């Protein structure tokens, strides 16, 4: 039961953070989420045919075009390959140079079919619930 889990989305939004963060390159841990087991292993690819249990996909709240690439690799990742694909705006502590809204990452994950998050790799919220919801998207889709 090792779930294996890619990292993706443009430059400097915040992925090499979130793998880091949840592993203390690719990243180890078990978590356990419903009294469930799990054993995630996290590709930060950026840092292999595509054997993905689960996609994540990293956008950054202060970043507009790092969210339109992201709409953009979700569609790709739908006509090519099923698979559960989570949307991340992280740098949520950013309150001031925010570019994308809560609402418009939440309203566009549903739409175009993603489970949502909002993260801050800075002060480690939402990283937990990130790939607890993962682990979860995984199950909801045997
Ligand atoms: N304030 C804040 N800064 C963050 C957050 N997450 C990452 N950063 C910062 O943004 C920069 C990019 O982080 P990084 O994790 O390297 O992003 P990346 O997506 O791995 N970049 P690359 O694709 O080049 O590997 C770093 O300076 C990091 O400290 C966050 O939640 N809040």
């Amino acid at each position: 039961s090792v779930y294996k889990v890619l990292l993706l989305g443009a430059p400097g939004v915040g992925k090499s953070a979130l793998a880091r963060i949840f592993g203390g390159h690719t990243y180890d841990r078990s978590i356990v989420v419903d009294g469930e087991e799990a054993s995630l292993m996290v590709y930060d690819i950026w840092e292999c045919m595509a054997m993905g249990d689960a996609y994540v996909i990293v956008y950054s709240v202060t970043d507009k075009g790092s969210f339109e690439k992201a709409s953009e690799l979700r569609v790709q990742l739908r006509r090519a390959r099923d698979v559960p694909i989570i949307l991340v705006g992280n740098k949520s502590d950013l309150v001031r140079s925010r570019e994308v809204s809560v609402d418009e990452g939440r309203a566009c994950a549903v739409v175009f079919d993603c489970k949502f998050i909002e993260t801050s790799a800075a002060l480690h919220h939402n990283v937990q619930a990130l790939f607890e919801g993962v682990v979860r998207q995984i199950r909801l889709r045997r």
